[PDB]
């Protein structure tokens, strides 16, 4: 229904004005904060969905970074799941636009955007295949060999490198 660029303005423009009074404190989130992932990070032809990616450096902030969500110039509608999923629906007078976006640690910054470019069927082909190996992949971590080892990485190729797997394009989505 979209295009590529359609998605990308929407989504610069959505990390560029969003803010969230936090026990009546206003906190602004930008493109520091948050990175545009799904059909964003594929970049196709058409966009239809768009998935975010918002990192938090604590997790108590984590779970009270939604609390007075707002956007300046543009209507919305987020729903909390998990830890990091927040599914949230816009609307621009009378538009509806779906943007989906993961709400994770500072250091779940990887994992989120593995876990967003790759449906599943990667993490699962991954994690079985890793399991062979004692390696196991979870939204707390890998456990290898019983012990929990975290994603100690900067991005989504730097991840796969310490799974000791094979990294591919977010295009490829699998």
């Amino acid at each position: 229904m979209l295009t590529l660029i359609q998605g990308k303005k929407i989504v610069n423009h959505l990390r560029s004005r969003l803010a969230f009074e936090y026990n009546g404190q206003l906190i602004k989130i930008l493109s520091k904060n948050i990175v545009a992932v799904g059909s964003l990070r594929r970049e196709e032809k058409m966009l239809n969905d768009v998935d975010l990616l918002i990192i938090v450096p604590e997790k108590k902030l984590l779970k009270h970074v939604l609390p007075n969500i707002r956007i300046k110039g543009l209507s919305f509608s987020v729903k909390v799941c998990g830890e990091r999923k927040c599914v949230l629906f816009i609307e621009w007078e009378k538009k509806t636009y779906q943007l989906d976006l993961f709400t994770a640690l500072a250091e779940e910054k990887p994992y989120a955007i593995f876990h967003f470019t790759g449906p599943v069927s990667y993490l699962i082909r991954i994690r079985a295949a890793l399991k062979k190996k004692n390696y196991k992949l979870n939204q707390y971590g890998l456990f290898k060999n019983q012990t929990l080892v975290p994603l100690k990485i900067t991005t989504e190729k730097e991840l796969i490198k310490e799974l000791g797997f094979t990294y591919r394009i977010p295009k490829k989505r699998l």
